[PDB]
């Protein structure tokens, strides 16, 4: 399976955040934004991942991240011109999708809980249709809005409806299989002028192949659309944190975890940061010992 983070669009509402920094590298507590998303593929078992993001912001992605192997991964990057769209994304991925299923993260949504890798590796062994994740939100009309029924089959599937069918929004992570690049080549834009993945999904829907995981209350989904939700979303993050010896999407950790990355490998990495709490942190998980790091 393939992944693609959709980084891009002009974060706008987050001006003057957003003036010469992408959202997507602006903090949620201690790490850059991309971290989340990033270390949700990684602990999906997904290892060859495509960065999207504006002209602009791209390069800067590509030096934050690098091409992956200090992370025994393949990290790939492409523009996205203008932001026509999440459907976008495998319009753009298609050379690097080729014949393979592929799962999408949007850039800014931040998934915490217990559990959430067995969900992921589910969903990338599932090698028929789509899964969408559902979400019990207060304001449901804000997204995308899943109805199904009692056995978790979707009924519907709508873009910010006025009159919402359930309470469960469409979270930012989709998995599909590999019919999703033509799908999306036969959307058209919707009334705001976007490639909708809504209108991805009700494809799916239309052949009875869309699949919805519900996330329940126990899991934290955010996004970190507004000034007052980006702080809320760190304040988050610092909390779980302070109360752990563990840190959320260090992805040197989650590399040398998954065993992409050896322990010799991981003390190479944590030197040059040293420095600092994040290198020491790294340093004290390579030499941890191994039946404790299982
Ligand atoms: O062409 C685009 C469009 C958007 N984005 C980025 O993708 C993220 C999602 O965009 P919005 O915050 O505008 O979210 P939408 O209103 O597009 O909602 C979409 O994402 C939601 C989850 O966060 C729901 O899944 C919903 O159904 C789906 O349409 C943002 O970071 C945006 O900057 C891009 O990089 N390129
Ligand atoms: O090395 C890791 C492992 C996990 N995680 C993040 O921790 C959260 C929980 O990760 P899991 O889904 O592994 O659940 P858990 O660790 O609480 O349960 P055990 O199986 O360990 O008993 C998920 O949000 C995951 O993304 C990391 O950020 N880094």
């Amino acid at each position: 399976m393939k992944g693609i983070i959709l980084s891009g669009g002009s974060g706008t509402r987050l001006y003057p955040l957003t003036k010469v920094v992408s959202k997507q590298l602006l903090p949620v507590y201690d790490k850059p934004m991309v971290y989340y998303p990033l270390s949700v593929l990684m602990l999906a078992g997904i290892k060859d991942i495509l960065i999207i993001s504006t002209p602009e912001d791209t390069p800067r992605f590509e030096q934050l991240l690098g091409g992956g192997s200090e992370l025994g991964i393949s990290l790939s990057y492409a523009v996205q011109s203008s932001p026509d769209g999440l459907a976008q994304a495998f319009i753009i991925g298609e050379e690097f999708i080729g014949d393979d299923n592929v799962a999408l993260v949007l850039g800014d949504n931040i998934f915490y809980g217990h559990g959430f890798t067995e969900l992921l590796q589910r969903a990338a062994n599932r090698k028929s249709g789509a899964t969408i994740f559902g979400y019990n939100v207060k304001d449901p009309q804000r997204f995308g809005v899943v109805e199904f029924d009692e056995k978790g089959k979707v009924i519907s599937i709508e873009e910010k409806p006025e009159e919402p069918k359930s309470s469960y929004a469409v979270t930012g992570l989709y998995f599909y299989d590999n019919r999703v690049v033509d799908i999306a080549k036969n959307i058209t834009p919707s009334a705001r002028g976007e490639l909708e993945i809504t209108d991805v999904n009700k494809a799916y829907l239309e052949l009875g192949e869309l699949h919805v995981e519900l996330l329940g209350r126990g899991f934290a989904w955010l996004d970190t659309g507004t000034h007052e939700s980006l702080l809320q979303a760190s304040q988050f993050i610092e909390t779980i944190e302070k109360r752990q010896s563990l840190k959320v999407a260090c992805l040197e950790e989650i590399a040398y975890r998954m065993g992409y990355i050896s322990r010799e490998q991981l003390i190479k990495l944590a030197e040059p940061l040293m420095k600092n709490e994040y290198g020491q942190y790294l340093m004290n998980l390579a030499h941890r010992s191994k039946d404790l790091v299982t």
